Order: C-alpha cells, then sequence, then structure tokens
C-alpha cells in the first residue's frame, strides 16, 4: 500500500531523505567549503547510519508483507561487507 | 518440480549462474589479461561465494520437499573442507 507503508514505516523511511539533506549540506561544507580526514570520516559515519536505517526498512519489509526467504543474516553480512568495503 | 523449484529458489540457484559469469569476466580478467596473487584471490572468494550459495541451496531443497537425512552439519563440514583444501 501507501498510506499503510508510509505509517508501518515510521521514521526509518524518512532516514534516507535525512541522510541526503546531510548529504547536500556536505556538499555546501556546512561551517567552510573543505576536506580532508573528518569529512571523510563523518561521512563514513552518516553512510553506515544510512545501511543501519535500511536495515530496519527491509525488516519491516517482509514483516508486514511475507516473510519469503530473505534469511536476513545473509543482508546483514552483505550490510556489513559493504560497510568494510 | 519446474516452476515451483525455480521460485523457491529465489537468488541463491542464479548465483552459480553468477559466479559462471564471474569466472568468464575472469578468464578475459577485466581491466588487464594478467594473473598473480590477487587474482587467485579474487578466484578464491568467488569460490567460497559458490559454496555459500550452494550451501543455502541444498538448504532449501531438503525443507520444501522432505526433511530426508542429510545432518546439515555434515554438509557445512564438508564445505569448510573443500574451502580449506
Ligand atoms: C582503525 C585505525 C586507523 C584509523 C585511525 C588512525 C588514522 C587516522 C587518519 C587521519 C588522521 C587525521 C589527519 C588530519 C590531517 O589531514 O592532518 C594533516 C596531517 O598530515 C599528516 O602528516 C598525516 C598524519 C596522519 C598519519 C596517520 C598514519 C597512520 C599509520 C597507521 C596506524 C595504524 C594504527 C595536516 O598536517 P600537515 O600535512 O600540514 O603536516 C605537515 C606539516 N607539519
Ligand atoms: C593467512 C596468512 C597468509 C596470507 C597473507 C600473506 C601472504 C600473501 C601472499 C601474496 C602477496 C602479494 C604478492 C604480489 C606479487 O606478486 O608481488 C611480487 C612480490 O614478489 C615477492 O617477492 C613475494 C612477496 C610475498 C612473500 C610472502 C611471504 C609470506 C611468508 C609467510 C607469512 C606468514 C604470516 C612482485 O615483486 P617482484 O617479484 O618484482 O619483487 C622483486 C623485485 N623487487
Amino acid at each position: 500500500e501507501l498510506f499503510t507503508n508510509n505509517a508501518l514505516n515510521l521514521v526509518i523511511i524518512f532516514g534516507s531523505c535525512a541522510a541526503l539533506i546531510l548529504m547536500s549540506f556536505w556538499f555546501r561544507r556546512g561551517n567552510r567549503k573543505r576536506k580532508g580526514f573528518l569529512f571523510h570520516a563523518v561521512q563514513f559515519l552518516i553512510y553506515t547510519i544510512i545501511i543501519s536505517a535500511v536495515g530496519s526498512i527491509i525488516n519491516y519489509v517482509i514483516e508486514n508483507y511475507k516473510l519469503k526467504f530473505i534469511t536476513p543474516g545473509v543482508i546483514d553480512f552483505i550490510c556489513t561487507s559493504l560497510i568494510a568495503v
């Protein structure tokens, strides 16, 4: 659905939009338009936040529609692999 | 069956085809037709991916047809032995 899916998503779905806003701010770089070290650190941090939110997003999808065969072990393994990469 | 088995296989069965495509690409070697060190490393990695996918493939076979007497402990022991070899 659309309204029911949005209601069940709670703030997990809005995490992607918030992270997009944060990425736009980092493109503006906030206080000063610079990059190096800490900039990459905070970018990696909010990417990890993106993946953490996506974990709950996909956890709700197979819980509110159908369990199917996702076996969330594999998706958390994939998320850890992406974080490592 | 054929259609039901394919539907229940999900992307685990297609992992073998994807790995075959990756092996063909490694035969083409992608950027440059060379080998050594990292080439063997990535080949071992995608072989491990093959075995990991086959684990779930065989896990679904005895779950959707009949449990029988496989005792998945022995098959994971065999897969670990093959990885070590």
